[PDB]
């Protein structure tokens, strides 16, 4: 329509949160989304919410197609709620269409009927990531291969599942589909399995997946993909494997090519990420970038923290930055889920500091036996001089909530004794930390 | 023999104290009453067997299969707790019912041989016992059990009757309702969960009533009898018939068979041993940890009782029960209600300027992932201090989020720390980002 004070390109976590925050503050906000099936962002329709809903159903060995529609019931519900939480505000114009830069102030919104041109004093890039297609001849043509999004729309369960890549998201589908009763083949082009984790953990994670029917093929370079008999045929040299479905889990790159950021002076790196400082500023004046287009850690909470820094600049209270980020936690959602904070044993032993590595098997946690899943391990690293914890690797059920307890103490600089001498709930898995830091000597 | 330390009972504090004193070089001797009580009340009757059944109920698993899986996890952990005690050569876990004859010695009435043990320091850990109100017929009526008997039932009852709206009665009411059995709670009070917020108890009630649980307040239970295949609870001008009856009347400390006057410990009213801050006994070299203190009946409190005694015997200085601040608790219904600190009425009565924030669980996306959007989130912030005085977490995995809440109040940090904290996603703990964003 007219000029906007705030224009945000994309319905991601940071964008939709900044939208109401500025609309509540009185700004004339306009959010542009390129697909009417992704209101709410990648987390709700593609990534976190749909996959985690399928995993939980797979934990109970639920029928696959019955669980897929239960995923559609939650996503279609939360997509409409996230759209109406913006559209029902008079200060917000949820414009549909694909945005493209012309100026540092003007944009072109592509819609099939006709284009629009939107102006903004402060524009905010938040377009997320896109699937990385490896340069393997035959993926774009073979009808049986799938992306992460394309896999979450299968009509029924495939018997044999091939995964391209040994990344974190790939292992999530490897454990999810195995729990659905399906032979999963993982294919990573690396010598070690999960090279960014301790081999103690990487081994233990691999034995869990092996017993549920997931074989791990390492240092594999596939050369061509085709369909020869109603099955996706992946063809390596002197090694050929057929699957009823193939999933690409080779990573996600920042989606900026279709945005053409060079016109607004916005610079990008080789992967396509918009260059950004500590205050979420790009090369262009009065234009920000939040989310996976930063090229940083692709987590929903990392994107929401980007909103925190942006909000603390436009609405006052001083200014914060990405430099405030330390001991960032993450978790990979298999069963049992692996949650991680701080450093690894290999990082601590290399540093040279006097450390003490404590290990507690999950089978020694009575609550883990209450939940009928005693698999996993618990490992933590303690600095012997400062008494603080440098890291942890919690491989157990409900590790995604215990990880935030150890993460809180590490940022508070408190010693390991805090978690050891702490009154927890019973029976629980937070109290598992009571026994883990008792092994310290 | 001549033992430097003697612990009466296999409870959580004495189980850990015996293995701790062993690693220090003490001659420890733990006396245990029953053969089926290794590891204590928690392993065999308490938290572990009950919430093992609660996990299986939310899946609506066949009832007789859940009892079997319980009977095999209570068997594993019982064997272990004996192993960790017998693996230490310094410990001699003696079986028998111990009895006090004087300060420095004990007699255990055991069939193998009645035998007298002297100890340098005696640590009472006999736990608690379920006492039952003197209702006529509760003596000898078929189909009437307490928490222990109800755990070993053959097949699921058609209609279960609960005498008591207490926390342990609500756990069994939710657990048995999820198995397909109609539950009837008979509460003698005008209130449902009187120690709870008016906000919280109504949600718990609606959640229970939606699963076919009838919370009958002001229940006049006069006599109990048995007639025609069923237990009949005589009432006011009528009587109601249930297939099985659970007693949820609270547990009294187990200080009776000890005959503890011979040692000289002053027993209070309710039978609990009188105890100071360092858990000291009126006898100079006796101690009492666990439920015999008369305090909160939690397994995690007994472990803290252990830490207090360990800090006294081998620890530097002394640490007291006055350090215990913001003790949390969780009722393991579905969804579990976990709570720390004060409620809205306790905060309003204290005379502080408070603000109440409430986030329904339907707004937590992780609740949809777990297929349980029931419950409510509630916390109270003090405007004078910007701190949190209490939180009511009625949701799935609430027994794990409340520990994050308690540690912030323990270290005593402002509410803005949980509001701006980077939590994992998707998870339940991250709703604290949204809960404390409602504070103005
Ligand atoms: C399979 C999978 C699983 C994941 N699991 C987890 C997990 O368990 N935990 C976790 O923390 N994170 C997880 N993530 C990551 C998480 O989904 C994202 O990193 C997070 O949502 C960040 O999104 P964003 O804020 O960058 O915006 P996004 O939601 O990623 O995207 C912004 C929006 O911009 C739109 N857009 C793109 N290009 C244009 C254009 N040219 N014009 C207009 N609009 C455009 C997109 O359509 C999108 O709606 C997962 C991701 C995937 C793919
Ligand atoms: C149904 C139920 C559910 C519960 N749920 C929870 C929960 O969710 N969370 C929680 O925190 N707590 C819970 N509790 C409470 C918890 O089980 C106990 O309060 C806790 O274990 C107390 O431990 P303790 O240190 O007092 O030792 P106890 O375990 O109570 O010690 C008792 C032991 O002493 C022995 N003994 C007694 N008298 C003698 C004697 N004269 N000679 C020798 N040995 C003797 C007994 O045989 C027994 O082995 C629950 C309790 C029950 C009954
Ligand atoms: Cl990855
Ligand atoms: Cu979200
Ligand atoms: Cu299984
Ligand atoms: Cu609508
Ligand atoms: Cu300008
Ligand atoms: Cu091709
Ligand atoms: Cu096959
Ligand atoms: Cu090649
Ligand atoms: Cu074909
Ligand atoms: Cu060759
Ligand atoms: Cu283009
Ligand atoms: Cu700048
Ligand atoms: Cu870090
Ligand atoms: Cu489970
Ligand atoms: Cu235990
Ligand atoms: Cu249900
Ligand atoms: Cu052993
Ligand atoms: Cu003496
Ligand atoms: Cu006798
Ligand atoms: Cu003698
Ligand atoms: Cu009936
Ligand atoms: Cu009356
Ligand atoms: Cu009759
Ligand atoms: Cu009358
Ligand atoms: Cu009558
Ligand atoms: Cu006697
Ligand atoms: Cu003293
Ligand atoms: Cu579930």
């Amino acid at each position: 329509m007219n000029k906007y004070q705030a224009v945000i390109i994309g319905f991601g976590k940071a964008g939709k949160t900044l939208a109401v925050t500025l609309a509540k503050a009185g700004w004339r906000v306009a959010l542009i989304e390129q697909s009417n099936a992704m209101y709410g962002g990648t987390s709700i329709n593609i990534g976190c919410i749909p996959t985690k809903t399928l995993v939980h159903d797979a934990q109970q060995h639920t029928d696959f197609v019955r669980a897929i529609q239960r995923k559609n019931e939650v996503v279609n519900f939360l997509r409409n709620k996230n759209f109406h939480n913006l559209a029902d505000m008079p200060n917000i114009d949820v414009i549909d269409g694909q945005a493209e830069f012309i100026n540092n102030h003007s944009l072109r919104v592509h819609r099939p009927e006709g284009n629009l041109e939107i102006h903004g004093e402060k524009i905010f890039i938040n377009t997320g990531a896109q699937t990385v297609v490896p340069p393997i001849p035959g993926i774009t043509t073979t009808p049986g291969v799938y992306d992460s999004t394309g896999l979450l729309n299968l009509k029924e369960l495939p018997g044999h599942l091939g995964i391209l890549g040994g990344g974190y998201i790939g292992v999530e589908f490897a454990s999810m589909f195995a729990n659905f009763g399906s032979k999963v083949t993982i294919l990573e082009a690396a010598s070690l399995f999960l090279p960014r984790e301790d081999r103690d953990i990487a081994d233990n994670i691999a034995t869990i997946l092996r017993d549920q029917g997931v074989d791990i093929i390492l240092n594999a370079h596939v050369e061509r993909i085709s369909h020869h008999e109603n099955q996706v045929q992946v063809h390596s040299e002197h090694a050929q494997l057929a699957v009823d479905a193939l999933l690409i889990a080779s990573g996600r790159q920042p989606a900026t090519a279709s945005l053409h950021p060079e016109n607004a002076g916005i610079a990008v790196n080789e992967r396509g990420a918009t260059v950004v400082d500590k205050r979420l500023h790009t090369t262009a004046d009065n234009i920000w970038a939040m989310g996976d287009v930063t090229g940083g850690l692709q987590f929903t909470y990392i994107s929401l923290d980007d909103y925190r820094i942006v909000r603390d600049e436009l609405l006052g209270e001083g200014k914060r930055s990405t430099d405030d980020r330390k001991n960032v936690p993450y978790s990979v959602f298999m069963t049992p889920p692996l949650s991680r904070v701080g450093m690894t044993e290999e990082q601590a032993r290399e540093s040279g500091a006097d450390i003490q590595v404590v290990t507690l098997p999950v089978a020694a946690i009575p609550r883990a036996r209450v939940m009928n899943d005693t698999r996993g391990v618990l490992k933590a690293i303690v600095d012997n001089k400062t008494q603080r914890m440098l890291g942890a690797s919690l491989l157990c059920v409900d590790s995604h909530e215990m990880i935030n307890i150890v993460k809180m103490v590490m940022d508070a600089g408190l010693p390991y004794s805090i978690l050891r001498d702490q009154i927890f709930t019973h029976p629980s898995m937070s109290e598992s930390l009571n026994d883990l830091f008792s092994l310290v000597k």
